[PDB]
C-alpha cells in the first residue's frame, strides 16, 4: 500500500523460503549464499524441507551472547544449489528503537501476509517461553501462532525476525550485520 510495504515486499519475494522442522512450518530469511536464520525454538536438526525439498543442513549455529544468554536465532547453511540475494548492506550495525516496521510472514497457513505493527522498541530482556533472552524487539500488535520466523522491516532496513508474543505485544529477535560477517 506504501513504501514499507513496498521494502517488506521486495524482501518476502527474493529472500525468503519456507522452512520445515519437527516443530513446525517457519518463515525463514535468507541472508546470503546458502545462509538463512530461524528460530531456535525450530529445533533444526540434520536434515530441514526447504520449499517441500528435503534439503541437508550444512551447519547450524544457535546463537548466544558473551554473557552466554539466548538471543533466539539460528545461523543455518543450507546444502541448496541455489545462493540467496545479499542482503547484508540492510542489515542495522547496533542496537535501536525503529518506527513504522512491517511483519512479514510466508507459510501454508499465512501466504503473502504483511502487518504493519507500528513502533519498535529495543525491549531487551525477555522470559520468552522460560528462557532468559536478549536483544529484543518489541511491538504493539497481537501477533499469533504461524508468525514465527516472520520478517521485520523498516523502509531500508531487514531489523528482526518474529520469535514470540504475549497476545497483546509482539516480540523480535534483532537482526545485527556482526551475526554475518565472513
Ligand atoms: C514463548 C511461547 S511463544 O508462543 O510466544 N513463542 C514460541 C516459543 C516456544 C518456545 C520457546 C520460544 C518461543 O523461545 C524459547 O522457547
Amino acid at each position: 500500500m506504501g513504501p514499507g510495504f513496498d521494502f517488506a515486499q521486495a524482501i518476502m519475494k527474493k529472500n525468503t523460503v519456507i522452512a520445515r522442522t519437527e516443530k513446525g512450518e517457519f518463515t525463514m530469511l535468507g541472508v546470503y549464499d546458502r545462509v538463512a536464520v530461524i528460530p531456535t525454538h525450530a529445533s533444526v536438526g540434520e536434515i530441514i524441507y526447504i520449499n517441500d525439498v528435503e534439503t541437508r543442513v550444512l551447519d547450524a549455529c544457535a546463537l548466544r551472547d558473551l554473557t552466554d544468554t539466548n538471543l533466539e536465532i539460528t545461523i543455518v547453511k543450507l546444502d541448496r544449489n541455489q545462493k540467496f540475494r545479499d542482503i547484508r548492506h540492510f542489515l542495522p550495525r547496533c542496537e535501536d528503537d525503529y518506527n513504522d516496521a512491517v511483519l512479514s510472514v510466508h507459510t501454508s497457513k499465512f501466504p503473502n501476509m504483511y502487518i504493519p505493527v507500528g513502533q519498535v522498541t529495543n525491549y531487551g530482556f525477555l522470559n520468552l517461553g522460560g528462557t532468559p533472552t536478549h536483544r529484543i524487539l518489541m511491538y504493539n500488535f497481537p501477533t499469533r501462532a504461524g508468525q514465527c520466523g516472520g520478517v521485520v522491516t523498516t523502509t531500508g532496513k531487514v531489523i528482526g525476525i518474529h520469535v514470540g508474543g504475549n497476545g497483546a505485544q509482539g516480540f523480535a529477535a534483532m537482526l545485527l550485520h556482526s551475526y554475518f560477517t565472513d
